[PDB]
Parts: C-alpha cells; structure tokens; sequence
C-alpha cells in the first residue's frame, strides 16, 4: 500500500478532486509530497488532492503548455520562476491571495521571487538551495580545514587531488553548477536590462571549471546525479541542491559533511542557487476545484507540513512558523546539517524569471558549458555562441 494507492482510493469517493501535476520522479521529495497529501485528504471531507507525476520539471512544464493547447489544465503545479513569467503571458495563473491564502511568515526570499507587477502568483513550497557537499573522512585524512573562500576550495581541490591520486571536486557541467561560481566571482545575469551570457565573469567561471578538469582536479559527472556516482574513486566536495541531502546520506559510505558554501572573503559565505519549486493555481480551474487548493495551500505552509517535508528532503523551509515547530526542532538538535541548509539559505540568489529561461538554460547555456567541459571548447567563443542564440531566441 504505496501512498499513491491510497490517494488513488481517496480521490476515487471524492466529490471534488483537485489535480496537482509535480516533477518529482521519485526517492524522497516524491515520498514526502504524496505523503503530506495522505494526511491532506484524510482530514478533509470528500475533497481531495491528486498528485499526477509528468516526469521531471521541464517534462512538466511541455505537459502544461500542451494542457492550455489541449484546454485541460490541472487545478495546481510546480512552477520555477521563469514558468510563472511564461504561464503569465498566457493569463493562465489566478493572484494566490484572491483565494485569501495568508503569506505573512513566508520568507521574503522566496515570497519576493514569486511576486510579478506586486502581485503574487505563486505560493513557495519545495525550495532548494546549493550547500558544500563534503567527505568529512577524506578532508581529516590530509588535514584539509573546510574551505571557508573560492581561494581556500580551489587550493583544498588540487591539494587532495594530489594526495588521493583523482580529482576530488565532483560537478555536473550544467547552468546550475555554473550558476554557483558565476555568482561567487561576482557575476550577474543583467546588464541594464539585457541578458548576457557571455559577461568576462561568465568567461572567469567556466575557465575556472575547464582548468580544474585539464589540472586534475575536477571531475565531471555526465551520468546519475553526483551522490549515484560516489563509491567510484576519490569524493572531496560537490555543490549540489540542499534537496540532495537525504541522498546523499543515504548513499555516502564516508562521514558526509554540510558547509556553507565558499564566498569571495571570510566576511561572508558564497551565494547558493535557489531551486525547486513554487505551486500555481489555473484560472481555468472549478471554484470547487480552487477551494480545495486554498485549503491544500494554507496546509502546505503550516509549521508541520513544513518541518516533515524539509526534514525528510533538505528543501528550505519556507516559513518562520517551521523552524518553532517542534518535530522541526528535534531533527535539527539531532542534524546539524539541517542548521547549515537554513545558514546558507540567507545568502541566495536566482536566476533571471524571463519566460525563455528555462530553454536558453538547458539547450543554450547548459549546452555552451558541456561544450567547454566535456569538448574542449574554448570558454569565451563557447559563450559568445551562448550569447547569440538567446540574443537570437529573445528577439523571436
Ligand atoms: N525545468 C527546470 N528545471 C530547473 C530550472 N532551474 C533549475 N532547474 C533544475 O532544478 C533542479 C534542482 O531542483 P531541486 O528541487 O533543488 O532538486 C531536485 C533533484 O535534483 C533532487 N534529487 C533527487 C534525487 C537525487 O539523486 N539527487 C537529487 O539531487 O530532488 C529534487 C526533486 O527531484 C536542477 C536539476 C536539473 O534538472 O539538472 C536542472 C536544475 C528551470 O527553470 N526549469
Ligand atoms: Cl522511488
């Protein structure tokens, strides 16, 4: 009896059943979000939430453009940022505070990220963050303090990479890696209001990577997320979603550490990347249908629902009300890396919220930095290509 099955049976003598279309494909985030929903539907009377899975997040968001094509959109879903921007356009999203969803406790991280024109249209719920991701064993073995600067990592990366004979740094060559040390070498995205790919902190941060992997000290991951590759030489270090965190406990056969991630100075830690989702709500949607996601959101933001939900996925909790509640309290007395996540959760950063992000990420920049890591390209012209396909995709 998967929690699915019960919900399959909890919708089925439902009157009112209000679908919720997610990416999550599977291990903690899924089991948490369908198990939040059981406790959802038990207390409310026949009226239900349905979780329909549509792969991950990008598979989700092609699932709902082809919804308003189709005319049958979900009562909810996911969305990043750049999604509530596109969805938007096409008026499809109902203002949360129409449904008199209470927002005050939400933290104006995420709150403001989920605001367009002062009006907000998303409620934050799986929120993520880039921590340091770290082998406790590996760092005492060679008397490698946890580095605190980008200078202090670079230097810890080459200094056990020598020592264990592989490079230490593991990374996905993606946007989402990019993102940490673009941010860190003081990079931004906009430029009076145009965006730049091809930035020299932009060039800096992919130098930094490529040279890491011709120096010997990064390793690139093209197959499984970074925590289903470990057991296969020398682990150090990754930057990596917060929401990992579950994982890569479960996976590390070495003492897994947390950090803040590497800033600029001491002064400060490194900005993370903000990630995961926020849930919309579709105009199209029954006035039955958007009661019960007003409900389902007002439970969502609750303490509890909070504390359980982070608590079993390392996702950020989005309100004040869940770091008092007490099971959130007792796992962090027990973890301090639950501590750790919230510390760097003060100090993030997004990505721009343009409508065509979520392409120019993938199929633009993603592509310009697999291009420098795993082909060699140079990373100025791979970036000045980059820059010219979205330059050419926005002006479409
Ligand atoms: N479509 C679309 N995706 C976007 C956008 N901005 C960022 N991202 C993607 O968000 C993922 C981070 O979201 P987050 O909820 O922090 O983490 C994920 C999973 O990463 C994490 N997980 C699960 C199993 C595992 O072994 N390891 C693990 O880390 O669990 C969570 C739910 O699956 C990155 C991954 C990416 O797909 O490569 C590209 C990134 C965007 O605009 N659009
Ligand atoms: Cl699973």
């Amino acid at each position: 009896m998967k929690p699915e099955d019960v919900i399959k049976e909890q919708c089925a003598r439902a009157k009112v059943v209000a679908e919720l279309w997610h990416g999550f494909t599977g291990g903690a985030p899924k089991a948490a979000l369908e198990n939040l929903v059981v406790e959802f539907n038990k207390a409310q009377q026949g009226r239900c939430v349905r979780p329909v899975p549509q792969g991950g997040y990008r598979d989700l968001s092609t699932k709902i453009k082809a919804a308003f094509a189709a005319g049958k959109v979900p009562t909810m879903a996911q969305a990043f940022e750049n999604n509530i921007a596109l969805y938007l356009e096409a008026k499809a999203l109902l203002p949360i505070e129409s449904l008199g969803v209470k927002l005050q406790g939400v933290n104006l991280t995420f709150l403001n990220a989920v605001r367009f024109g002062g009006v907000v249209y998303g409620v934050p719920f799986n929120k993520s963050i880039q921590v340091l991701y770290y082998n406790k064993d590996l760092l005492k073995k060679h008397g490698v303090p946890v580095p605190a600067t980008l200078e202090e990592f670079v230097a810890a990366a080459k200094k056990l990479s020598r020592a264990e004979g592989g490079p230490v740094y593991w990374f996905q060559p993606d946007a989402s890696t990019f993102a940490y040390f673009f941010f860190n070498l003081g990079g931004s995205y906009l430029k009076d209001g145009k965006l730049v790919l091809n930035s020299k902190e932009a060039v800096e941060a992919l130098t930094l990577l490529q040279n890491g992997v011709k120096e010997g000290w990064a390793k690139p991951i093209t197959s499984g997320a970074i925590n289903q590759n470990l057991g296969s030489g020398p682990y150090a270090f990754s930057v990596d979603t917060s929401a990992g965190y579950t994982a890569y406990l479960r996976a590390a056969k070495f003492d897994l550490g947390v950090a803040t991630l590497p800033g600029r100075t001491k002064g400060q830690p490194g900005y993370g990347l903000v990630q995961g989702t926020n849930l919309v709500v579709f105009r199209q949607a029954s006035k039955e249908e958007q009661a019960v996601a007003k409900d389902f959101l007002e439970f969502v933001l609750s303490p509890r629902a909070q504390a359980v939900f982070a608590t079993a996925t390392g996702y950020v909790p989005v309100t004040e009300g869940a770091l008092k509640d007490p099971v959130y309290q007792a796992y962090a007395a027990e973890n301090p890396d639950y501590a750790t996540i919230v510390r760097q959760s003060r100090y993030a950063k997004f990505e721009p919220a343009l409508a065509e992000w979520e392409q120019i990420r993938f199929d633009i920049l993603g592509q310009a930095i697999k291009e420098a890591i795993l082909n060699k390209a140079d990373p100025k012209a791979a970036l000045d290509r980059a820059q010219k396909l979205a330059e050419d995709l926005l002006s479409s």
